[PDB]
């Protein structure tokens, strides 16, 4: 199970990743479907890190939005069934701005996505 | 204005160090966590992120690759900065297991929080 | 879209709602697909309350585990789409029983479960 | 051994006031958050849970029906015993919002974390 390619979700978001380099590092591009403004949404780079070794890797990434001042993080695995067939399962924490601390306690999302090939 | 680089503590005593954010916002760092299930395999395990530049007080995520387990976590927050010019990184965080297939996918997700503040 | 009934979720779970009250109030019994060691589960009950007057409510509950030291809360919306069929959207976080408080960071789990009608 | 039954306030100054607990470990109570979209609407609001019994340092959750929205919030977490016989609430929550349907279902759910402590 490698990260590298293209990947669509639950939600109809897609993203891109690169090249997976010696240390499990990868950089990408994320298009979400989802939006508090969806006009406004624009492409978005991500960059994280997998395991190297693991056939059925943990990684995380952050997509840094290019579209607010919010930031969101994906972890989750990699499996694949015994077709090939290869899911990522995530989670996620999306990070909202606020004016000060007295607000933080409103400023974290959280769900889920299922992720899979595209083609 | 609020920038990473540097090294913190967090209220479970774990130390990170961040290097230079680049005109992107992305950055690498160390993280030497206080807790792991056998803190006598702990190691300094590496980080890579990416916070908001223009913002005084971004929102920011980094993922550490644990270097002894097959875990993965990720931050999220924000770097606030008080009247007196204290910095606080409020974040929550993901801690990711390995499980050995999708059927135990369910109980692989940890979550917590941390309060990071500036070692000096 | 009201709680009453019988439901079962995506990892194979089953659960019974009793009736709502006045309040929102609500008892049931939980039967988990999934657990650490799965040999031991037993039906475990559970205390909630949902929103009386919205059509697709929120709602919270809390699971006892009879079989363990640990609980769950679930909390999300039940919608209701155009032919009448009902969905619960959840969130849930399973806290463990640790030693004492140093351990407190590696105690909950955090994760979704969608639930649909048993007929 | 740790009974929720009492007062307590957390670390955002928020009170709430549990009531009996029973053989099965329920409790009700209720809950008067400092912090709120709109704080001016706040309003006491209900609690109904449940704990382990047979634990000195039981866990437990409980979901509270805000009165003053659509909302929900549940709690999970432990009540631990120090050495000094200190009762502290470690917790976890997720808030959920009312969305008008199942397209907005992701923006739903916040998540964060709250310690309690008895008043008096």
């Amino acid at each position: 199970c490698s990260l590298t390619g293209k990947w669509t979700n639950n939600l109809g978001s897609i993203m891109t990743i690169r090249a997976v380099n010696s240390r499990g590092e990868f950089t990408g591009t994320y298009l979400t479907a989802v939006a508090d403004n969806p006009g406004n949404i624009t492409l978005s780079p991500l960059l994280g890190i997998q395991h190297k070794r693991a056939s059925q890797p943990t990684f995380g990434f952050t997509v840094h939005w290019n579209f607010s001042e919010s930031t969101t993080v994906f972890t989750g695995q990699c499996f694949i069934d015994r077709n090939g067939k290869e899911v990522l399962k995530t989670m996620w924490l999306l990070r909202s701005s606020v004016n000060d601390i007295s607000y933080d306690w409103k400023a974290t999302l959280v769900g889920y996505n299922n992720f899979t090939r595209l083609s």
